[PDB]
């Protein structure tokens, strides 16, 4: 640590804090996030490697007196953020595109490694000036474990959190990052959050309530999962025409794929990458006040 100079705190991680830092020897500007087993030593490590312009970079790893230090590159501004700075008129579409199929880029990248992220959000979608977006905390869930309170004992969003996982699915694929994403593709579009529950059984109610009580049919193996109960209410299924209004045909055609329920066959990034949605994709620059 002697070797950074922190300059500010940056946000609150389900971690730990958070700090812009500087290099005493560099001067190189980064983000350290103070967090040990040495399991999480292992699987953090080989983050080191999983490298995309999309991906947050995590340059160093700094194990000390017993404490744990990630030294990763720093951006200048969260999404979460951005979109409330943007509630007024909202992100124009074709910069909400281009993150989508940037943030597809780099989940399709992770998900090729066998990574997941876990716990998309806002919070953890970083922003430059270039008009990129990138992925931050790629695979620190599976490293420590995803907690229910961070470390300032906040309560961890569930505002993203797949069916799958809240219905008990132990072995959960990269198919809940697809859904996370599509939940911040829906909550960009409107200027607010797709399934804001505040509880397990309210998120659950709030998906169902959207997007109709799951049975065997549309999820063949759902009533078997176990915090499935057939005591669930049965709600019908709402038109995406009116949960994402005014996005267009291809963009509620992919923002359904994303969110389907059966895990298996939610759309891949990969697949999604190639939906016509993205066939007029650019990348524009955001105005960014830093
Ligand atoms: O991934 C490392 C990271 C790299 N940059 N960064 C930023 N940067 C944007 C920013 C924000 C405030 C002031 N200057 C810059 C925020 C957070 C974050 C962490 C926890 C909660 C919210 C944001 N994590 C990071």
């Amino acid at each position: 640590m002697e070797n950074f100079q922190k300059v500010e705190k940056i946000g609150e991680g389900t971690y730990g804090v958070v700090y812009k830092a500087r290099n005493k020897l560099t001067g190189e500007v980064v983000a350290l996030k103070k967090i040990v087993p040495s399991t999480a030593i292992r699987e953090i490590s080989l983050l080191k490697e999983l490298n995309h312009p999309n991906i947050v970079k995590l340059l160093d790893v700094i194990h000390t007196e017993n404490k744990l230090y990630l030294v990763f590159e720093f951006l200048h501004q969260d999404l979460k953020k951005f979109m409330d700075a943007s509630a007024l008129t909202g992100i124009p579409l074709p910069l909400i595109k281009s993150y989508l199929f940037q943030l597809l880029q780099g989940l399709a990248f992770c998900h090729s490694h066998r990574v997941l992220h876990r716990d998309l959000k806002p919070q953890n979608l970083l922003i430059n000036t270039e008009g990129a977006i990138k992925l931050a905390d790629f695979g620190l869930a599976r490293a420590f474990g995803v907690p229910v309170r961070t470390y300032t004992h906040e309560v961890v969003t569930l505002w993203y959190r797949a069916p799958e996982i809240l219905l008990g699915c132990k072995y959960y694929s990269t198919a809940v990052d697809i859904w996370s994403l599509g939940c911040i593709f829906a909550e960009m579009v409107t200027r607010r959050a797709l399934f804001p529950g505040d509880s397990e059984i309210d998120q659950l109610f709030r998906i169902f309530r959207t997007l109709g009580t799951p049975d065997e049919v549309v999820w063949p193996g759902v009533t078997s999962m176990p915090d499935y109960k057939p005591s669930f209410p049965k709600w019908a299924r709402q038109d995406f025409s009116k949960v994402v209004p005014p996005l267009d045909e291809d963009g509620r055609s992919l923002l359904s794929q994303m969110l389907h329920y059966d895990p298996n066959k939610r759309i891949s990034a990969k697949a999604a990458l190639a939906h016509p949605f993205f066939q007029d994709v650019t990348k524009p620059v955001p105005h960014l006040r830093l």
